[PDB]
C-alpha cells in the first residue's frame, strides 16, 4: 500500500527553483544533509540524557556515507532521532512553508542557494544532485517508513519492509547521470574536510 | 524558595574559558542569542502546524531587544517554545557536555570563540559581556521559572512571580561595566545588520 501526496505549493516551488536555477556550487548538498544528521543525533542524545531507554534501539551515534557506483547512489545514514510518519508527511519535520518564504526573499535580496540551510530547508538541496531521493526512517515512537520523490509535485510514503534500521534516517540519493563525481572517494573526502570538519559525531566513508 | 545547583564540571569549565580567555570580538554573543530565539520560535511554529491550540498562549512569533541604561541591562525576549523546569536545569535544553567537548577540541585545533554556536552552546557566550545572566521562561507544559547565574560554578532556579509572559524566553544580560556599548542603539543595529540579517522573525529594537 503506497500513499501519494501533493507537495504544498511553496515546497513544489522551492524544489522547482533548486532543480532549474543555474548554479554550479552543487557540492553544498552534502554539508546540508550531514548537518541535518548531526541535528537529529543531537535530538536523540538530549532525550537520552533523562531517559537512557531512548537508546535501547541503538547506542551508537554516528553518520555513514555509502557510495555505490553500480546503483549510482550515495546514501547518508545517521542513528539520530528518526521521524514519525506524521513528520515525514509534514515536510520531513521542517517548517518548510515559512522557510521557503524567507529563502525566496533572501535570494532576490542578494543570497545564493548555498545559504539554504540558514532557512531550515537544506534537505531539499539534495535535488541539486539527485533525480530521485528515497528517505527511510525509524523513530522510537513509530514504524519504519520510506518517503520517496522525483519532484514533479508529489511524494509517496509506504511502510518499509527493507532492512530494519533500529532507529535514525537513511537518505538515498539516486544521482543524476552527470553528478557521479559525488561517488568518488577523493571528492567526498574533499567536501567533508571543506564543509563538515566540526561535526560532533564520527563520519565513516565506506569503501567500494 | 530558591534552589541552587552546581554546573556540571564541563559547563563550569566552558564558562571559565569564556570569561577568562582574551578575545576581543565579543559582539558575537548577540548573534548567538538571537539564533537561539529563532530556533525556539521555529519549534513552537512546527508544533502549531498540527495543533493550533499550541499558540493559545500567544500567536505573535517575534524577538524584541530591550536595552536599559539605568539598570545596565540588555534583554532579549522571544515568543518561542520556552523551556520546562527540567530543561532549564539540564543546561537550558542543550547537550552542553558533549558540545563543550567538541568546542574545546576545535579551539586547540584552530577554531576561535566565535564558532561556539557550531557546537550547540552559544547561550554561554552571554558571559563575554554579562556579569550575571537571568533567564525567565514559560513553556506551554510548565509554570514560569527564572534561572540565574553569575558563573562561579552555580546557578539558581525559582518560580517567577514577575510579569507573566504567556509563552517564550527572556534573557536578561546584566552587562559588565566596560561592555555598555551594547546598550547603544547604533551599536545594536550595526551587529544585528552584520550577523542576524536573515533571521525569519521580526526583531524590534526598543527605544529608551
Ligand atoms: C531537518 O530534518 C530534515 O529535513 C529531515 C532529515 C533528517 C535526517 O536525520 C537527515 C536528513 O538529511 C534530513
Ligand atoms: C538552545 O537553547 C538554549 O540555549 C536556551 C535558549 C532559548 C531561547 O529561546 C533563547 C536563548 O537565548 C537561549
Amino acid at each position: 500500500e503506497v500513499e501519494t501526496f501533493a507537495f504544498q505549493a511553496e515546497i513544489a516551488q522551492l524544489m522547482s527553483l533548486i532543480i532549474n536555477t543555474f548554479y554550479s556550487n552543487k557540492e553544498i548538498f552534502l554539508r546540508e544533509l550531514i548537518s541535518n544528521s548531526s541535528d537529529a543525533l543531537d535530538k536523540i542524545r538530549y532525550e537520552s540524557l533523562t531517559d537512557p531507554s531512548k537508546l535501547d534501539s541503538g547506542k551508537e551515534l554516528h553518520i555513514n556515507l555509502i557510495p555505490n557506483k553500480q546503483d549510482r547512489t550515495l546514501t547518508i545514514v545517521d542513528t539520530g532521532i528518526g521521524m514519525t510518519k506524521a513528520d515525514l508527511i509534514n515536510n520531513l519535520g521542517t517548517i518548510a512553508k515559512s522557510g521557503t518564504k524567507a529563502f525566496m526573499e533572501a535570494l532576490q535580496a542578494g543570497a545564493d542557494i548555498s545559504m539554504i540551510g540558514q532557512f531550515g530547508v537544506g534537505f531539499y538541496s539534495a535535488y541539486l544532485v539527485a533525480e530521485k531521493v528515497t528517505v527511510i526512517t525509524k523513530h522510537n515512537d513509530d514504524e519504519q517508513y520510506a518517503w520517496e520523490s522525483s519532484a514533479g509535485g508529489s511524494f509517496t510514503v509506504r511502510t518499509d519492509t527493507g532492512e530494519p534500521m533500529g532507529r535514525g534516517t537513511k537518505v538515498i540519493l539516486h544521482l543524476k547521470e552527470d553528478q557521479t563525481e559525488y561517488l568518488e572517494e577523493r571528492r567526498i573526502k574533499e567536501i567533508v574536510k571543506k564543509h563538515s570538519q566540526f561535526i560532533g559525531y564520527p563520519i565513516t566513508l565506506f569503501v567500494e
